[PDB]
Order: C-alpha cells, then sequence, then structure tokens
C-alpha cells in the first residue's frame, strides 16, 4: 500500500532522508525486489545462510528438577531457532504496519516537549557527549558486530571495544553521516520478536551522542532510570498514596507504532539539549537515519533463504541504545498530553503540570519506563480520564493491547494490582517496616536467569541480582544462594555496582531497602506462606525434594574453583 503523506510540524526541522546509496551498496544485494510487504518497500534481496537458545549450565542444572512444574504451572516456556519462514511471517504480522502519521495533536505535543526541554536546561544545563569511561560502563560486551563489520573478525562488541579500533571508526562514521551520505547505516536483524541493530561502530557513535539522555531521566520523579527494581514498589505505593486511583495500559507493539512525526519531535527536543551546534547537527542527522530505517530481514521461499533489504518510515529499533530513554520521554509526553487535554488542564498550566510531575508534587503522578507506564489520579479525575483519554492515543495509532478500541480504562484502586515493568508489588516486612517488593510468575524469573568463564560469571551475577531483588520469594532466595554456592570467587563480574561483589552480605541489601535501619539475614522479609501459589511456586513435595537435593547438587556442580557455602544462610 502506498504511504500516506507525512505530517508537516510547525517549528520543527524536517527529518529529510539521507543519501543511502553508499550504505545500501554495503549490503551487496543481488536480485530485484519481490514486493510482498504492505508498508515496507523492498529494495532488493540476496541469497543468505539461515541465521539463528542455550541455557546457562549452572543455573539450568540447579533448576532442572523443577522444570516440569515450571513448564506446567508457570511461564518458563521451554528451544529451537526461529526459521526464516517464521521470521518473515512475524515481521509481516507485527512490523509491516504503517504508523499513523496524520493527526491533530502535534502542536500540543510540541508544546510539552518544549516545556520539558526548557525545564531540563534551566535546572541541569545542556547535554554533553558521553566520555569513553561513560561508554565503557554502558556497552553490552556480548553485542553482535553487524554484517558490515563481520569481515574484521572481532567476535563481539567487547573485543572490538578493547582493541581501541572503534575510536577511528566512530569518527569515520560521524564524518560520513554529517556529509549526508552515511556509511554503516543499514540495520541488521535477529530474532529472539525481531531485534534491529546498526553495526558496532554506528552503535558506539549513537551511544556517545545520545547516551546522556539517561542523566536527565535520573532527575525525574516520573522515571525509574538508574534505579534498581527493589525501589519500584515503594514508588508505586507513594504515588498511589498521593492520588488513589491508577490506570495501567500497555500499547500493542509500541516500537512499531511510533511515527516519523513523533521522531521529528524527539529530534527537535534533543537538539535543544545539545552542548554545541555540531552536536545538534549530529543528533539531527541520526534522526534523519532513524526516521528512514533501512533493514535486512530474512525470509525463505521455495527452500531458498533470502536476506531482504527493506525500507520503512518512522518506527523505533530495539537494538539502539537511546531507544530506552527516547521511548520513556515520548511515552511520558504523549501520556501527559492526552491526560491534560482530557482533563481540561489549561495550556498555561502545562509548565507547572510538567514540573509537578517531575517533582512528585500535586495530585497527579506518572511512572514511566520505556513503553510501560502507570498514571495515578484522584478517583474523580481517573473516571474522566478512563471515559475518553483513549480517543487521543487512538488518534495517534497508540492502540492499547488486548482491549477493544473504545473500551473505557480499568481504574485500579489496590496498589498490589498495578503492573509496572512486568511486576506487581507486594508488602514485605523488614523488621518493623514494610516495603513493596516485586513479584511475577517464577517461571519467568527463572527463565530469564537461565537464558543467556563468561558463562560462570554471568550465572553468578544472575544469583547476586536474584538475591537482591527477589529474596522475599523463598524459591528465589534458595536458587540465588545455590547459584552463589556453585560459582567460584574471583570472577570479573563488572564485565557482564553497590551489590555486584563476591562478598555481598545482608547489610548491603538492607542499605538499599531500609537505608540500613534493619540488619541481618533474619530481617530480610518473606512473602506470606498463604500467598505461595499462582505466580509463585506452591511449596509441595516437588519443591521440598528440590530443596533437599540442592546441597548435593551444589557439590556435584562445583569444579576446580574456590567456593563458599551460601545455602546455610537459609533453611
Ligand atoms: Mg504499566
Amino acid at each position: 500500500m502506498e504511504w500516506t503523506a507525512e505530517a508537516v510540524i510547525e517549528g520543527c526541522a524536517p527529518l529529510t532522508p539521507l543519501n543511502m546509496t553508499r550504505s545500501i551498496a554495503e549490503m551487496h544485494m543481488e536480485y530485484p525486489p519481490l514486493g510482498i510487504t504492505r508498508f515496507f518497500k523492498e529494495l532488493g534481496y540476496k541469497i543468505a545462510k539461515k541465521k539463528g537458545t542455550r541455557k546457562n549450565r549452572f543455573v539450568g542444572q540447579l533448576i532442572e528438577p523443577l522444570r516440569r512444574v515450571l513448564e506446567r504451572h508457570h511461564l518458563f516456556g521451554a528451544l529451537t531457532s526461529t526459521t526464516p519462514r517464521a521470521v518473515f511471517n512475524m515481521f509481516r504480522s507485527k512490523v509491516d504496519r504503517a504508523p499513523v502519521e496524520l493527526h491533530s495533536h502535534y502542536p500540543g505535543l510540541k508544546k510539552m516537549y518544549d516545556i520539558l526541554a526548557d525545564l531540563w536546561l534551566e535546572r541541569y544545563g545542556s547535554m554533553k557527549r558521553l566520555t569513553e569511561e561513560e561508554m565503557a560502563s554502558a556497552i553490552n560486551r556480548r553485542g553482535a558486530m553487524g554484517y558490515q563489520m563481520d569481515n574484521r573478525n572481532y567476535g563481539d562488541l567487547g573485543a572490538y571495544w578493547d582493541s581501541g579500533d572503534w575510536r577511528q571508526d566512530v569518527n569515520t562514521f560521524k564524518r560520513a553521516l554529517l556529509s549526508g551520505t552515511p556509511t554503516h547505516a543499514v540495520y541488521n536483524t535477529t530474532a529472539k520478536r525481531i531485534i534491529q541493530y546498526l553495526p558496532a561502530d554506528a552503535r558506539l557513535y549513537e551511544l556517545k551522542v545520545l547516551g546522556g539522555l539517561h542523566k536527565y531521566l535520573e532527575k525525574c520523579g516520573w522515571s525509574v532510570a538508574g534505579q534498581g527494581l527493589y525501589k519500584y514498589g515503594d514508588r508505586v505505593k507513594k504515588s498511589m498514596d498521593a492520588t488513589g486511583a491508577a490506570i495501567s495500559e500497555d500499547v500493542a507493539g509500541w516500537d512499531t507504532k511510533i511515527s516519523k512525526g513523533l521522531l521529528t519531535l524527539e529530534s527537535h527536543m534533543f537538539t535543544k539539549l545539545a552542548e554545541d551546534e555540531e552536536m545538534a547537527r549530529e543528533i539531527h542527522h541520526l534522526y534523519r537515519l532513524y526516521a528512514d530505517p533501512h533493514m535486512v530481514v530474512q525470509r525463505e521461499i521455495e527452500g531458498e533463504v533470502h536476506d531482504v533489504l527493506l525500507r520503512g518510515r518512522g518506527q523505533v529499533s530495539s537494538g539502539r541504545q537511546p531507544t530506552y530513554a527516547a521511548n520513556t520521554i515520548t511515552n511520558f509526553i504523549t501520556t501527559t498530553y492526552g491526560m491534560a487535554v482530557t482533563l481540561g488542564i489549561p495550556e498555561a498550566d502545562w509548565p507547572r503540570l510538567i514540573r509537578d510531575l517531575t517533582d512528585e508534587r500535586g495530585n497527579r503522578r506518572l511512572l514511566v519506563s520505556g513503553d510501560d507506564k502507570v498514571l495515578f489520579l484522584r478517583g474523580d479525575e481517573a473516571r474522566v480520564y478512563a471515559s475518553s483519554a483513549y480517543r487521543i492515543s487512538n488518534d495517534m495509532g497508540l492502540v492499547r493491547k488486548d482491549m477493544a478500541l473504545e473500551q473505557e480504562s480499568e481504574i485500579i484502586v489496590d496498589v498490589k494490582e498495578i503492573s509496572f515493568c512486568s511486576h506487581r508489588y507486594w508488602p514485605v516486612k523488614y523488621g518493623n517496616e514494610i516495603h513493596y517488593m516485586p513479584v511475577r510468575d517464577v517461571g519467568e524469573i527463572f527463565a530469564k536467569a537461565t537464558m543467556a568463564m563468561t558463562q560462570e560469571a554471568w550465572a553468578r551475577v544472575q544469583g547476586l541480582n536474584m538475591l537482591v531483588n527477589y529474596h522475599h520469594i523463598p524459591e528465589c532466595r534458595m536458587l540465588a544462594l545455590a547459584i552463589l554456592s556453585v560459582t567460584r570467587i574471583g570472577l570479573n563480574l563488572k564485565g557482564i555496582t553497590e551489590w555486584l561483589r563476591d562478598d555481598l552480605a545482608p547489610d548491603t541489601i538492607h542499605a538499599l531497602i531500609t537505608e540500613g535501619r534493619t540488619s541481618g539475614w533474619d530481617q530480610l522479609g518473606y512473602v506470606d506462606f498463604k500467598d505461595r501459589k499462582g505466580i509463585l511456586l506452591r511449596p509441595d513435595t516437588n519443591y521440598k525434594n528440590w530443596r533437599r537435593d540442592l546441597p548435593e547438587k551444589v557439590r556435584q556442580l562445583r569444579e576446580d574453583g574456590q567456593y563458599k557455602d551460601w545455602l546455610q544462610k537459609m533453611a
């Protein structure tokens, strides 16, 4: 289907497509396009090789006795590689869908982007490019290199980073981008959902230029940027206490629905924040890339596997480091706008509104992380919001997941029923105080801890993370202590913070949750026995047998390293 016209947004620099001839030629397409997509425009294809699931040996073997109940009563879910046929079918089903570019809400959205940018600049100043030390802290060392870099034989981002060759490469990327004819600008893809990512040099560049957005979010009361999961429940509780009603709605396929119009506003805002005029040019040129995404996706026809070069318009790619910060900001702005219009908040009050949301003052609160949000309102405003705010997000194509288009919002009045960041939050006692701590299906928890000496270091970090965040769930505390008992001391955990250490102890956990008002293993709380069902493991004979055999399993899994016994910190 032909693309609609684009939105023309007053006061914003248009995101003109770059000259992509150089980056297209880098993909070495062989054949003219077949054209079987409805939105993406196929430019060509080439014959490929079928592209690709492995469980961590340490975590996997420790939970092996529970695999059956976790697969039968929970959401563990396992694993075969996705076929090219299945990859293209999922692309067509979920990604090959035109964003809604044309609607009447850009002028008011722009006003709020401008308000937020002005508040950040007034309070915190402009945004510098990341330093090398800052980039080293944020890179995923296991990330892929990308087809355009595969012939340099680095293996992964970590090895590429360590080599130091990226320093010249990112400046080569910068110069070509600013010229209007970029190199290495075509997205690679892999299935896990389709992940889209630029080559490693491009990714280090975009991290350097846009990585500072997280620093502003750390200052915002509506963001959880930089904060650990163990803090989120208390923030949900605090926000609810100030309001009394919550609306928690997910958008189906958020990344696929973001329009070039919204990207135009993102770029507008971020260029406002830049330290110097060259930085603003760099940001604007990156968004000229983002808004005109070219990507290679696999398919299979008559037994022949193709690498297909496709061109879209708008949308958001997942394997882009700024995506989290940009999604969070755009989610905050679109949600605040729809709420303010629906509740009739006058536009002259919008600067105060955005300040109060940022300062957690007043009778309206937001919590936002990427495409996930909870809106908190008094009951009276919640009813007004629930009755019609969906019309504005529908206008923008931000259709809500799993409900009818014009279904009124569900108004949540119990803090324990609010889903945020894929968890709910339950009250847990630490000594004589209560903190709200995260729960979700334990099959999901265990699966994420299993599906990736790097392997041992990775497992050990999963155990440290599980102990800090899920010690209130007994099976999670047990698995964590077992992980820490089977993984050796002295590994490089930082390559995989406050608690990321071999000598982790309760005092560190109490410092994070109660600021050290409590102490000891005995004041780390548990959920009530009566609630150990449903999303949590029922404590039946299967569970008690696993617990009985864990000490032996730990001893059998240990090898040549130095280990410490952690299971004695519990039953
Ligand atoms: Mg939510």
